[PDB]
């Protein structure tokens, strides 16, 4: 599976995004993780949720409307394990946006954008994928 | 060439270390690359020269002496190009790290460690790699 990972998509309440894979490096170097979900194929297009994972430190998340960031929310959580294969769900929800690491929620964005805007999603930095599902 | 690149490396004052690559994508979503001076071939090791760039922002030099980072040094030069292939030339002179940029030196970096510590080069983060040269 080609990283950069850019796919069309459609979503809306009930829907399930997963991605599988493993960090690049050992925590100790910091790898990051970054999820965004897009309202155009076109890669400079907004973003409704940014997912960025800083691995063994923390998350950030944010939107990108009218080409400009918007409030950065951030989390202490880390469930990600130093090595490890993880499965990353995202559901979409009626007001939010979930993110469960390996079946458990531990992240959660309220829509700024209706999801009935996103496109697209692309997955990135220093990660391998084995898996990018979107529920039917 | 495979990314992240690791490579053995002996480097004196004198050397040259030459990066030639392209950005995985747009400088409008914030791609970065990674140079680490390592002090042995374990990942983990001793960083004598850490070297960050945030394509289109700004760029981070540190080290990380015994598994410690040390004090930041930010600077606001950029002078890499959205889109473009890059050469990066990494002179290793007798007081100072001189990082050039297509051919005119742009950042500067005081050994913290000895150079003749240094015995790996990893690059990484989000790029292309076509060339890795360290001079003879």
């Amino acid at each position: 599976m080609q990283v950069p990972h850019t796919e069309s998509v459609s979503l809306s309440a009930g829907s399930t995004v997963t991605i599988k894979g493993r960090p690049l490096v050992c925590f100790f170097n910091e790898p990051h993780l970054q999820v965004d979900f897009h309202t155009e194929m076109k890669e400079d297009s907004d973003i409704a949720f940014h997912f960025q994972v800083y691995f063994g430190n923390r998350v950030v998340m944010n939107s990108r409307e009218f080409k400009i960031w918007k409030e950065e929310v951030e989390s202490k959580n880390m469930p990600f394990q130093d090595g490890q294969e993880f499965e990353l769900s995202i559901l979409v929800l009626e007001d939010k946006y979930q993110v469960m690491v390996n079946g458990q929620a531990y992240y959660n964005f309220n829509h700024r954008i209706p999801v009935s805007s996103v496109k697209m999603v692309q997955v990135w930095r220093d990660i391998s994928l084995t898996k990018f599902n979107v529920s039917n």
